[PDB]
C-alpha cells in the first residue's frame, strides 16, 4: 500500500487500495506517499554542470548520473551539458527514409502531443518564439491549419480526436450536458465525467488495447507538472519490450489558459507559447537522449482556437424573453435551451424560437432548432442535444439574464480565429511537406495506420488523408454500385397521359444518346449506392437520374460555360408543364397534387433561364424535371438558378452543376428510407424533401475552361434547408442580392456530407487518383 516503485504504473488497481497512476489525484484516491515520491521537484527540470556525474539523489526531480539514461529519468538536457551534445532543435533536417529504432521495437510508437486552445495563427509567430515547433512544421508534414468540430470546446474535440466521431455519434456534445434518460449532468469539473456511461465511440486507446498494441494512459492530472508528463513518457520508453506502450498522449493546458484570460492576441500570450516550444524541446531532447528521435511518431494537434470576448460583449435572453426563470440555459459562445420543470403545458419551443428571430437589429446569435441547423455541423442525433440552440457571433456570449476573461471558444467550427493546428513528424509522415487543411475527425484513421490497427466504424474518410504519410498500408477502393440505372427510350405518346396542366414530332434525334454525356457528365454517372430503381434521362443542356418510387430526380447535372447567356421564361410558359414519354404515368408526379397542397408549390432543377435554345429551354418544362418547392424557398432557388450559377461560371471558366434533393426527416445526416419521410404533397405519393442540395465543380487551373480540365478540380457545394419561410435570414425583405448568398455560405457542404445524405457516389469517372478524389470529396468551400 505505497507508491515505492509504482509512480505513474500503467496498470490501474482496483478499489479499495491506493493507487500511483496519472488519475490518481483526479479521484481523490492516491497513496499516502504519491506526492512524495511521485511529484519530485527539488532542483528542477534541467542539469547543470556541477552535477555531471553525480550519485543518484532520489529525492531530485530528474537526474544527471550515469545510471539515469537506462531508467529515462535523466533530466532532458544531460547529454548536452554533461557529454558535449547538441539540443535537438539545432540539428539541420534529415529526411526519415525508414524507422531507426533501438534494439525491442517492433513498431515505431505514436507521441500525440495536444495542446488546448492552439490557435493556427500562432505559428506565423515562427522560429524566434517557438523554435522547436517550426523545426517540426519545417522538417515534417503540416497544415495551414485544421478544422475542428462543433462546438468548438475542450471535451467534444479531444474526444472526437480519439474516435474519429461526430459529438452527436459520440455523445460528449459539450463540455456541459444533460441526459434525459439517466437523469443526470456531465460537467468538466466534477466526478460524474469519470463514469463510462456517458463516452461512445470506441477511442485509440481501447482500439489498441483490443488488437494487442499496448497503450499508455492517455490523462493527466492537472497537479502533475508538464515536465512530470514528459519525464514520465520517457520512462515509460525504457521499460522492457513486454511493459512498453507502443501510443502515448501529452496534453497542456496551455495556451487556452492564458488565452481566456487576455485573450488571442495579447503580448502576454508570447510566454506561454515560448513554454510550450520549450515543453516540446524537452520530449525532443529526451527522445535523442534515448536514439528515439528517428523512430517515434509525433503529432502536433490542437482542440480548437480562441477569439477575442469580453463581458460588455454579452447578449442576455432576459431582454428578448418575459419568462426566462422557466428555462434552463447552457450559457456563453453557444446557447442550448431547455424547460427548466418537467410538465410544462406553458412551454412550447416553437414560441421561444419565434421570440428570439429577428428582434434586434444588431442582434448577436440567431436562434435555430436543431434539425434546421446548417447540416455540416452534424449537430443534431443525440438526446443531449436541445431542441433550441443559440449560434453566437463571434467575438459575443449569451447569458441568461445580467473584467477576468479576454478571450473564448465555443463557436462555429468554419470561423477563422477557431481554427486549430497539424503537424506530423517521423518515418511514416513526408518530409517538408504542406498538404491543404482538413477536419479532425479524419485524425483517428491516420493514427490507426500509424500504429498498424484497423480503425473502428467512424465519420473520417479512411483515404483522405493518404498523402501525409510516407507509405500507406490502407489502400481506398471505390464502391459498387447496388443499382444499375434503366435508360428508357421513347414509349408512351403525349395523348395517353393526364396530368392535369397545359403546356417533338419531327425530330427524330429528341433526347437521344449524343454528346449529352461528353459537355453535362464530365466526371462519369453518380452511382448509386442503395436498392432502387431509377431512369437515366438525356437532354441537350443536361442529363438526370430520375427516381421511380420518389417521382422525382436524385440528381441532375449540367455545365455552363463562362459565355453562357441567361435569357427569361417567356409569358407563355410560366405555368408549363410536359409529359415525359420516356417515364411512365405511374412513375410521374401531377400538377394536381400541387393545386390541392395551397403551401406547396413547384420548381425546377435544371434551370429554364440557362437554357442553350428555344427549343432546347422545352426539356427544362418536363415533369421529370420537376420538384416540390415552398414559395419561400422559390425565391432562394430562383434567385441561386437565374443569377448565382452564371456568376461561378462567369468567376470560374465555366461550371459544372449536379443538383437534387435530401430527404433528411430523422436528422441523422443519413439518407432517409421511404418510411422516414414523414411528408408528401396533399394527396399524393410525391414526397417533400428536408433540403436540397448542389455540387459545383470546376478546373482548379481556371486557365482551363470547366469541360476541358486536365488537372486537379475545385469544388463548392451546399445543402439548402427546405423550409416554408425565410426567418432564419433577417434581412429576406430585401433585394435578394443582399441576402441569398449570405444564406449558402451559411449551409455550405462537403461533398462527403451529401453523399451520405442521398446514398450517391460522385466523381467516379475522372483521371485522377482515388486518393485525391477521397480528399477533394471531404474539402469544405469555408468563405473566410
Ligand atoms: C484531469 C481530467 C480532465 C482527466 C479526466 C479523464 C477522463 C475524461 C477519462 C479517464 C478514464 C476515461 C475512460 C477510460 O479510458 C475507458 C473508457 C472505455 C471506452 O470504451 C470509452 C471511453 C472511456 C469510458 C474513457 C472516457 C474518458 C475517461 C473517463
Ligand atoms: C458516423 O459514424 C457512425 C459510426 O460509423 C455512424 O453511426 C452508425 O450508424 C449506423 C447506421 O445508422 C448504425 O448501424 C450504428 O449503430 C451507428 N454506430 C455508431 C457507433 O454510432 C454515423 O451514422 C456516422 N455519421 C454520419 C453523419 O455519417
Ligand atoms: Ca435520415
Ligand atoms: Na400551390
Ligand atoms: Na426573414
Ligand atoms: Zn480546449
Ligand atoms: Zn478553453
Amino acid at each position: 500500500g505505497s507508491c515505492k516503485g509504482r509512480c505513474f504504473e500503467l496498470q490501474e488497481v482496483g478499489p479499495p487500495d491506493c493507487r500511483c497512476d496519472n488519475l490518481c489525484k483526479s479521484y481523490s484516491s492516491c497513496c499516502h506517499d504519491f506526492d512524495e515520491l511521485c511529484l519530485k521537484t527539488a532542483r528542477g527540470w534541467e542539469c547543470t554542470k556541477d552535477r555531471c556525474g553525480e550519485v543518484r539523489n532520489e529525492e531530485n526531480a530528474c537526474h544527471c548520473s550515469e545510471d539515469c539514461l537506462s531508467r529515462g529519468d535523466c533530466c532532458t538536457n544531460y547529454q548536452v551539458v554533461c557529454k558535449g551534445e547538441s539540443h535537438w532543435v539545432d540539428d539541420d533536417c534529415e529526411e526519415i527514409k525508414v524507422p531507426e529504432c533501438p534494439a525491442g521495437f517492433v513498431r515505431p510508437p505514436l507521441i500525440i502531443f495536444s495542446v488546448d486552445g492552439f490557435r493556427a495563427s500562432y505559428m506565423k509567430k515562427g522560429s524566434k518564439v517557438m523554435p522547436n515547433i517550426e523545426k517540426l512544421r519545417s522538417c515534417g508534414t503540416h497544415a495551414p491549419y485544421m478544422r475542428p468540430v462543433y462546438p468548438t470546446k475542450t471535451f467534444p474535440n479531444l474526444y472526437t480526436l480519439a474516435t474519429g466521431l461526430y459529438p452527436e455519434s459520440h455523445g460528449i456534445v459539450g463540455n456541459s450536458m444533460y441526459d434525459p434518460v439517466f437523469d443526470a449532468s456531465f460537467h468538466l469539473r466534477g466526478r460524474e465525467k469519470f463514469n463510462h456511461r456517458w463516452w461512445g465511440g470506441q477511442p485509440l486507446w481501447i482500439t489498441a488495447t483490443k488488437q494487442g498494441v499496448r497503450a499508455g494512459t492517455f490523462f493527466w492530472s492537472v497537479s502533475i507538472p508538464h515536465e512530470r508528463r514528459i519525464l514520465t513518457i520517457l520512462q515509460w520508453l525504457s521499460l522492457p519490450d513486454n511493459e512498453r506502450p507502443s501510443v502515448y498522449a501529452f496534453y497542456s493546458e496551455q495556451p487556452d489558459f492564458s488565452g481566456h484570460k487576455y485573450g488571442p492576441f495579447g503580448p502576454e500570450m508570447t510566454n506561454p507559447l515560448r513554454e510550450i516550444d520549450k515543453t516540446v524541446g524537452q520530449l525532443m531532447d529526451g527522445l535523442k537522449q534515448l536514439r528515439l528521435h528517428r523512430c517515434v511518431n509525433v503529432i502536433f494537434v490542437g482542440d480548437h482556437g480562441m477569439e477575442d470576448v469580453t463581458c460588455d460583449r454579452t447578449e442576455f435572453l432576459s431582454n428578448y424573453l418575459t419568462n426566462v426563470d422557466d428555462i434552463t440555459l447552457v450559457p456563453g459562445t453557444l446557447g442550448r435551451i431547455r424547460a427548466k420543470s418537467i410538465n410544462n403545458s406553458k412551454y412550447d419551443p416553437k414560441t421561444i424560437i419565434a421570440a428570439l428571430t429577428c428582434k434586434k437589429p444588431d442582434q448577436h446569435f440567431k436562434p435555430y432548432m436543431k434539425q434546421h441547423l446548417p447540416k455540416r455541423l452534424h449537430y443534431a442525433n443525440n438526446r443531449r442535444i436541445e431542441d433550441i440552440h443559440l449560434l453566437v457571433d463571434r467575438r459575443w456570449h449569451v447569458a441568461r439574464k445580467p473584467c477576468f476573461f479576454q478571450g473564448d471558444h465555443g463557436f462555429d467550427n468554419k470561423v477563422n480565429s477557431m481554427q486549430t493546428v497539424f503537424v506530423g513528424y517521423g518515418p511514416t509522415f513526408k518530409y517538408r511537406t504542406k498538404v491543404p487543411p482538413f477536419e479532425n475527425i479524419e485524425l483517428y484513421n491516420v493514427m490507426c495506420d500509424l500504429l498498424g490497427l484497423k480503425p473502428a466504424p467512424n465519420n473520417g474518410t479512411h483515404g483522405s488523408l493518404n498523402h501525409l504519410l510516407r507509405t500507406n498500408t490502407f489502400r481506398p477502393t471505390m464502391p459498387d454500385e447496388v443499382s444499375r440505372p434503366n435508360y428508357p427510350g421513347i414509349m408512351y405518346l403525349q395523348s395517353e397521359f393526364d396530368l392535369g396542366c397545359t403546356c417533338e414530332e419531327f425530330n427524330k434525334r429528341l433526347h437521344t444518346k449524343g454528346s449529352t454525356k461528353e459537355r453535362h457528365l464530365l466526371y462519369g454517372r453518380p452511382a448509386v449506392l442503395y436498392r432502387t430503381s431509377y431512369d437515366i434521362l438525356y437532354h441537350t443542356d443536361f442529363e438526370s437520374g430520375y427516381s421511380e418510387i420518389f417521382l422525382m430526380p436524385l440528381w441532375t447535372s449540367y455545365t455552363i460555360s463562362k459565355q453562357a447567356e441567361v435569357s427569361s421564361i417567356p409569358e407563355h410558359l410560366t405555368n408549363c408543364v410536359r409529359p415525359d414519354v420516356r417515364v411512365s404515368p405511374g412513375f410521374s408526379q401531377n400538377c394536381l397534387a400541387y393545386k390541392n397542397d395551397k403551401q406547396m408549390s413547384y420548381g425546377f432543377l435544371f434551370p429554364p433561364y440557362l437554357s442553350s435554345s428555344p427549343e432546347a429551354k422545352y426539356d427544362a418544362f418536363l415533369v421529370t424535371n420537376m420538384v416540390p418547392m415552398y414559395p419561400a424557398f422559390k425565391r432562394v432557388w430562383a434567385y441561386f438558378q437565374r443569377v448565382l450559377v452564371k456568376k461561378y461560371a462567369s468567376e470560374r471558366n465555366g461550371v459544372n452543376v449536379i443538383s437534387g434533393p435530401i430527404f433528411d426527416y430523422n436528422y441523422d445526416g443519413l439518407r432517409d428510407t421511404e418510411d422516414e419521410i414523414k411528408q408528401y404533397v396533399e394527396g399524393s405519393s410525391i414526397p417533400v424533401p428536408t433540403h436540397y442540395y448542389s455540387i459545383i465543380t470546376s478546373c482548379l487551373d481556371f486557365t482551363q475552361p470547366a469541360d476541358k480540365c486536365d488537372g486537379p478540380l475545385s469544388v463548392s457545394s451546399f445543402i439548402l434547408p427546405h423550409r416554408p419561410d425565410n426567418d432564419e435570414s433577417c434581412a429576406s425583405s430585401e433585394d435578394e442580392s443582399k441576402w441569398v448568398e449570405e444564406l449558402m455560405k451559411m449551409h455550405t457542404a462537403r461533398v462527403r456530407d451529401i453523399e451520405h445524405l442521398t446514398g450517391l457516389d460522385f466523381y467516379r469517372k475522372t483521371s485522377r487518383s482515388y486518393s485525391e478524389i477521397l480528399t477533394l470529396k471531404t474539402y469544405l468551400h469555408t468563405y473566410e
